[PDB]
């Protein structure tokens, strides 16, 4: 049962407190963002350019 | 109102021995003051453990997350 069935593409690095990469292989979406200001959790588009940057170097 | 030497980084100590099967999710934090830090939510005890990012299985895990 994949918690992420929907993804949001309109998310910027600046909006996020942290990312949670769910250990759920088989699920297409496993990236959940805990958002700043409101503490809502939303699954994000894994294609967001900033993700690879955040998952840092 | 000052805010200094009171708001610690999520991680100061790390663990390099963690089995992927005992990981529910990886909490990735990345801030200017603390850099990249990974906190694993463990399956066996639901506790949070800071892990070494240089771990081998981490890269593939993150990679397979389509990002």
């Amino acid at each position: 049962r994949c918690p992420c069935r929907f993804f949001e593409s309109h998310v910027a690095r600046a909006n996020v407190k942290h990312l949670k990469i769910l250990n759920t292989p088989a699920c297409a979406l496993q990236i959940v963002a805990r958002l700043k200001n409101n503490n809502r959790q939303v699954c994000i588009d894994p294609k967001l350019k900033w993700i690879q940057e955040y998952l840092e170097k």
